[PDB]
């Protein structure tokens, strides 16, 4: 049994991670996601100004049968003695100011 909604794409390696701790970054959930497979890279949301975290970070995965693993199992897990969610990189959304109609 099996159904597309969103639609038809191949992006199900780049995992989403929340619930993060002042302390996890790149390098905490490296060797904490490094056993579900080989990671590609990893990304962590940081400003220009503070250049910090909220609490979530999006990480990569050789191929997408390990991320689905890794998302069944991290899904609620316990890091850092808290809960952290893990699911798909959600669709991101940008846009272009400009003028129109004159």
């Amino acid at each position: 049994g099996s159904s597309g909604s969103s639609g038809m794409a191949t992006t199900k390696r780049v995992l989403y991670v929340g619930g993060l701790a002042e302390e996890v970054d790149d390098k905490v959930l490296h060797a904490a996601f490094i056993p579900f497979g080989d990671i590609t890279d990893i990304q962590i949301p940081l400003d220009y100004e503070t250049e910090k975290h909220r609490g979530f970070a999006f990480v990569e995965f050789e191929l997408a049968e390990d991320a689905a693993a890794a998302i069944d199992n991290m899904n609620e897990s316990e890091l850092f003695g808290r809960t952290i969610r893990v699911n798909l990189a959600k669709p991101m959304r940008i846009k272009e100011s400009g003028p129109s109609s004159g």
